[PDB]
């Protein structure tokens, strides 16, 4: 698997555990098509979304559910979801890995790129 | 102005300057209208969006065109844009500045929510 | 002024408010000497620490005292302070605004430096 | 081991690789004693600083060199380097990672504390 997705809770200094992560590819007709989906793990990953033969270069969104994750935490957020959107290039490394820092009222996300 | 925008560049250490927003409102029928946009000044600043009038309640996204920004510094970089996306004025009418801390590999956003 | 503190809250998405911050420079003999030092006002920021004359060249650290404003609003956090250490107007006088955005178990900090 | 350092670099979208890393110890002085040190490794981690009979509770500060690492890349930075300070504490989770994500002109800091 070329793309991993892993979350990190600010407040409680901790892997960011259920949240809910949707990947879409942008379709021809600049629509978002669901690509792949799942839940993080107990160590605030998502493993296993694609496969090299089906993560082919295009304009991928991440967009990872904040909104739901702080409400289970009985925590007041601001953002409805954090996205991530960018182009997939096969000169680049070839793993992927997304991840971002959640906060209440603040994300950060970096793009670990390797070969 | 009850909506601005701040952009600062992680790399130089300056405000981000002459980065294009745009702003889209959720419409009744699911889709992203066209809201406001506009381009951040030599303070990496962006005032002037909206009114009070026009900035009703609803679910608002701010698209920040990163990549556009660093297309030009000389720096291919990772994202398309950054989006925020976020309801505003559900509570009655707030002051919201959005910020963004940009990096080509990364970006933070943070939001500073005022009641006048 | 040439150094300017801002602190933001990402829990409240506001100024952080109260927030102690002290200033020292590095002396010849290599301690940490006390330079400045006092708290954020409401709008997050601290103004007023020093002037143009006494803002010499040197290595400075910025302490912001984190965990005694976290220990206010009942979040036991996981630093004690953030510390920015940085050389200082070695190649001329600049204003450095030098800002951060706190969580309870992490920060960011960033400097804007303009030439004046 | 209780303790690791996983340092990322914002520029590049990589580990941050070959950083040199220091951690102190809090002295009945109020001095930094040397406590352990190292080098990230190709996955921008550093592993093995301490075991858990030494990493008792007490002040520790890890000093991130950054500054070496961008002047090592042809990268003016703003920083010396990047200090974290924080109480080591028996109550909470075993383990503690140090995650750094560094740019020129800015960095974030967070940890992650785990059972
Ligand atoms: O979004 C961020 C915004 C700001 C910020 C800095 C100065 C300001 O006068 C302001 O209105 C916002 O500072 C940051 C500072 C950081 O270290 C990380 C961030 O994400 C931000
Ligand atoms: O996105 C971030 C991701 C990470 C991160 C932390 C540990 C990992 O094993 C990893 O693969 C990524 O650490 C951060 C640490 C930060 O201080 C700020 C951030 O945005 C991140
Ligand atoms: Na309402
Ligand atoms: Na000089």
């Amino acid at each position: 698997c070329p793309l991993m997705v892993k979350v990190l809770d600010a407040v409680r200094g901790s892997p960011a555990i259920n949240v809910a992560v949707h990947v879409f590819r942008k379709a021809a007709d600049d629509t978002w098509e669901p690509f792949a989906s799942g839940k993080t793990s107990e160590s605030g990953e998502l493993h296993g979304l694609t496969t090299e033969e089906e993560f082919v270069e295009g304009i991928y969104k991440v967009e990872i559910d904040t909104k739901s994750y702080w409400k289970a935490l009985g925590i007041s957020p601001f953002h409805e979801h954090a996205e991530v959107v960018f182009t997939a290039n096969d000169s680049g490394p070839r793993r992927y890995t997304i991840a971002a820092l959640l906060s209440p009222y603040s994300y950060s996300t970096t793009a670990v790129v390797t070969n």
